[PDB]
């Protein structure tokens, strides 16, 4: 398996814009930040609203605790990468704390409304827009070689009042390498995608279109998260109660996996349920047919029949967001 778009942008760039691992940090002044109030944490990290004394703008403080600066090196290489794309957030400085090495990352601030709240209150047109620009931050990183690897709504940042988005955590991302197996621990259990569920390694930028498709099933469905398993296996399980068993059988047949057998008895045979059967009363004015359409492009076992970032913002179901965009 290869992508089918952006697969040589790392081949063809020169080795610095990929060998994160030869980075070289240029460590800011752990002074000029000072932490205001905790945001966030993750298990490798301790997210915090700062303050930038200097000149007294917000900024975010991202601690990170000890790992391999094989991933610090990686992420931040990343962010360089992309700074200036598209709703891509913005790596401000990097800084240590002398006594021990404890590196921070420094970000822009987003004031952020949580996705348990913000989501359930979003219109209908709120939802093509939001999911309009997370695409163009997803176009733009794929473009330019790399796959984020944790689509979620907790790293989609969205300023409400001023409409906008930005792509954080790039903590999983990588550089996309034809050929090269992955590990398939990456993204949140419910955002994984099939590969990563029946140990599919090479894998690509399509990972993520499967994760957006999550959260816009979750969205357009008012059910967080779309696909709720207790654990890997049954994530495979609750995708397979949808998509059905008949489709599976055909992507693994493609690309030549077998299941492991007891995760095999425990998916079953299931029908296809078509997704209009997740439409209630609550949702109904979100449901429509492009949405449907939209959505059903994302959600496919096979990586390789997802749309790709590009071809999702020119579907029919953005229509009016690109319209408004012309002005
Ligand atoms: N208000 C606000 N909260 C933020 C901002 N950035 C991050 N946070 C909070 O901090 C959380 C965690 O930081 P993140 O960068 O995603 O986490 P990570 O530590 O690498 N964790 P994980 O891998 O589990 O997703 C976010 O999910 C968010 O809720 C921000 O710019 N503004
Ligand atoms: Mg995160
Ligand atoms: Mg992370």
């Amino acid at each position: 398996s290869k992508a089918r778009v952006y697969a040589d942008v790392n081949v063809l760039r020169p080795k610095e814009y990929w060998d994160y691992e030869a980075l070289t940090v240029q460590w800011g002044e752990q002074d000029d930040y000072e932490v205001v109030r905790k945001v966030g944490r993750g298990k490798y990290s301790e997210v915090f609203e700062g303050i930038n004394v200097n000149n007294n703008e917000k900024c975010i403080i991202k601690i990170l605790k000890p790992v391999k600066k094989k991933k610090i090196k990686r992420e931040i290489k990343i962010l360089q990468n992309l700074c200036g794309g598209p709703n891509i957030v913005k790596l401000l400085d990097i800084v240590r704390d002398q006594h021990s090495k404890t590196p921070s990352l420094i970000f822009e601030y987003v004031n952020n409304t949580d996705f348990k709240v913000l989501y359930p209150t979003l219109t209908d047109y709120d939802i093509r827009y939001y999911i309009y620009e997370l695409l163009k931050a997803l176009d733009y990183c794929h473009s330019q070689g790399i796959m984020h690897r944790d689509v979620k709504p907790h790293n989609v940042m969205i300023d409400h009042e001023l409409r906008k988005l930005r792509l954080i955590d790039w903590g999983l991302a990588e550089f996309y390498h034809p050929g090269k197996e992955y590990n398939v621990r990456v993204a949140s259990r419910y955002f994984k995608g099939p590969e990563l569920l029946v140990d599919l390694q090479d894998y690509d930028y399509s990972l993520d279109m499967w994760s957006l498709g999550c959260m816009f099933a979750g969205m357009i469905f008012r059910k967080e998260p779309f696909f709720y398993g207790h654990d890997n296996h049954d994530q495979l399980v609750k995708i397979a109660k949808v998509l059905g068993t008949d489709g599976l059988n055909v992507y693994l047949n493609k690309y030549r996996i077998e299941l492991d057998p007891q995760l095999e008895a425990l998916v079953g045979r299931h029908s296809r349920k078509p997704w209009l059967k997740f439409m209630n009363a609550d949702n109904q004015h979100l449901v429509s047919p492009e949405a449907i359409d939209f959505l059903d492009k994302l959600l496919r076992y096979d990586h390789q029949e997802r749309l790709t970032a590009l071809e999702a913002m020119t579907h029919p179901y953005f229509q009016q967001v690109r319209a408004a965009e012309n002005s």
